[PDB]
């Protein structure tokens, strides 16, 4: 809300005091963002566009400066009042930085440069450091998009072995139920949007608002009432049909919440097969008539795979089941899941660039044209050093103006094209 | 930001369709919030006041209804347009609900009623259900406040065995460095504020903005530049002093980030003792002269206790060291950490209350006057059933108006008074 609308106070307390730590006569500073490893060996990049639009949505003002100066003095931190007033009076309150990033949705192996931030004004060289806190939080939409993208690759494998329509079934196979279990409305919106990079099903209305506000997508995702109707049940209740109506369900998705996630799915399949029959698809796997099952409980990339391995062995196609994740998708991730870091790699002393500290200097990302494989390099080795690759970063933000910017449908295109 | 400013879309998709699921002729609905167990056996209650102020900050409008009606139809969910227009035209857009809660900061054992939500209009009985999603997220400030409060009890034990000034040293012994590692600015503000329920040190400027906006506290917490100055070092660097300046540090906190959290603290203590001496306090423990140590790395209630057990055995007072937590405090928690639930326990059929489903009916919380112990009971058994206890809940919100409401200094009073 409005009470957070001051970019000068959207940072760590010690970062306000940080401009005094630079050596004398420094003209510039260079930073980069990377994942230093963790659970997965690649990450789908997403979220930066939303973070820039929301966190940097207006010029800094003298009011912002008055408020920050006052709060931080009583808080115990020095504040560069004169440096910030210079930015407002001389630069119209526009942050003198350049941000380059891999196009959102692209899946990049770990230990690679994903974004770079460089200063564009000699006197306000310290501004990138000031923004470390709000930029580093990009770890969250990247990690959520990565978790979601890794689920997609698992489902896709099994929909490729079974199923006559793998890519037509895949977009509806992981549903977001995370709005209850996420830490804030803003995290529900951003993290839910990161899931929509990979799938179409979501119960996080907050994700539709962010995608339509930041990624130019009026309605990014769909759901059904709980025409396709989901009824919440329990494999014992379905077994008690031994009686009841059936046929008016022939003239349905079942969401269970009772039992081991792997088991109750297998039982629902065997019960609903007895109680609906099946067709045998072109790959030789059974597709239930009329009914499908969504396991929205205890779902994580491990139990996810266990369910699919188990129902595939039993002769049932992966078409029959879809999955739901809540807190395990939007909340049970952290900055160390993908070991995310924002590092300074270069400063300009004297008017001469020097490295900092194995990744040093002014850096970018290269994409090999033949193979599509990513590697990080120094900007001095892009052109006239590589007619075999192109610079993979694009300048998305500079000096207050957002340049390159994506629809959610472009983000999904990059992510859908990447495989493991 | 403004793009989230529609309470009708701050919910789960299926909850919009939820009013059709109630049996015919229902006049009311009763809900309650509790922790069903988890890591700890008690929880410090906090955050509801901020959630109400920010999520329910204005009357619902016909514009909200037009927007929700449109988005949800294209999304795939039914929407009670006529029910919401009734709320705006007949009730001024004020939510017909009553919310009662234990005063914030109070520490309540698990499996106890922490809040209740009851409808106050017969025709709009379904409104509490609509708000389940945004209310249940109270798990996050409660869990963060609980984690922080549990750290406090550990530090307090050791400051009671060592240290001549336990309660004067305790407020500065856990510092929040979580702004980098939390999932959103809003989570940084709310979760950081939950830490300030217990301590005064924070680097999360976002927490000061929320506390001054929602808990009437102009500056809730303090920090130091990194007069008390923190220098970031490394036990090997301190050992290389074997030379250098020392004395102008007599005319300092050391923040290390290299090595096992338990070890490097013990070494820094032994090195700085060699390199500064100590005084022996009234309890017989050594207090270093001039220098202190803050371990802001690898800190969790387990390694926290290990450090204190180790330095206490070595004869050093707990005054000598302070601690820092980042993602382990603000992000590495989830809804299952304290098994948080929002359950419906009573509906009104016919004009007659019936239970739902072991906790059923219209419920409240009692506090025994003699012992201060909490238990949950039915509202029908408060007065003329217990001259030995008082109803422990207070009505904080009703029909659009916030009633009882706290300063952060009142919240801290309740939490500081509770012990394990």
């Amino acid at each position: 809300m409005h009470y957070l609308d001051n970019l000068l106070l959207n940072t760590d307390s010690y970062k306000a005091s940080h401009w005094l730590q630079y050596p004398p006569g420094t003209d510039a500073s260079f930073f980069y963002v990377e994942s230093r490893g963790g659970v997965y060996d690649q990450t789908a990049f997403f979220g930066l566009q939303s973070i820039l639009k929301e966190a940097i949505n207006r010029p800094v003002t003298h009011a912002d400066i008055d408020d920050a100066k006052a709060l931080l003095a009583a808080h115990g931190e020095p504040f560069n009042e004169a440096g910030w007033r210079d930015i407002v009076d001389r630069l119209g309150g526009q942050l003198p930085i350049r941000i380059r990033a891999v196009p959102e949705g692209c899946v990049v192996p770990t230990h690679n440069v994903l974004m770079t931030i460089e200063s564009t004004d000699a006197k306000a060289f310290w501004v990138p450091s000031y923004l470390e806190t709000l930029l580093l939080r990009v770890w969250y939409p990247v990690t959520v998009a990565t978790v979601s993208w890794q689920v997609k690759q698992i489902v896709r494998d099994f929909l490729q072995r079974t199923s006559d329509d793998p890519e037509g079934q895949l977009p509806f196979k992981l549903h977001d139920f995370g709005a209850r279990g996420v830490s804030s409305l803003g995290s529900a919106a951003l993290g839910g949007a990161a899931h929509l990079v990979n799938f179409l099903g979501t119960d996080t209305l907050s994700a539709l608002l962010l995608a339509r506000a930041h990624y130019h997508t009026p309605v990014a995702g769909y759901s059904i009432p709980a025409a396709i109707v989901a009824v919440v049940s329990d494999s014992y209740d379905i077994y008690r049909a031994i009686t009841t109506l059936r046929e008016e369900i022939i003239a349905v998705v079942i969401r269970p919440d009772s039992g081991d996630p792997v088991d109750v799915v297998e039982q629902c399949l065997l019960l609903l097969d007895e109680a609906f029959g099946h067709q045998v698809n072109g790959k030789g796997y059974k597709v239930l008539n009329h009914v499908r099952v969504i396991q929205g409980d205890g779902i994580n990339p491990q139990s996810l795979r266990a369910i699919l391995e188990r129902i595939t062995a039993a002769g049932y196609a992966a078409d029959n089941v879809a999955f739901g994740m809540g807190g395990a998708l939007l909340q049970k991730v952290d900055r160390d899941t993908q070991k995310f870091a924002l590092k300074c790699s270069a400063v300009r002393v004297d008017g001469a660039w020097i490295d900092v500290y194995s990744k040093r200097g002014r850096l970018t990302l290269l994409r090999d044209r033949a193979t599509g494989q990513y590697r990080s390099a120094l900007l001095d080795e892009v052109a006239t050093h590589a007619g075999d690759s192109d610079d993979a970063l694009v300048t998305v933000w500079e000096n207050g103006q957002m340049l390159r910017e994506w629809t959610l449908e472009q983000v999904r295109a990059h992510a859908d094209a990447a495989r493991l």
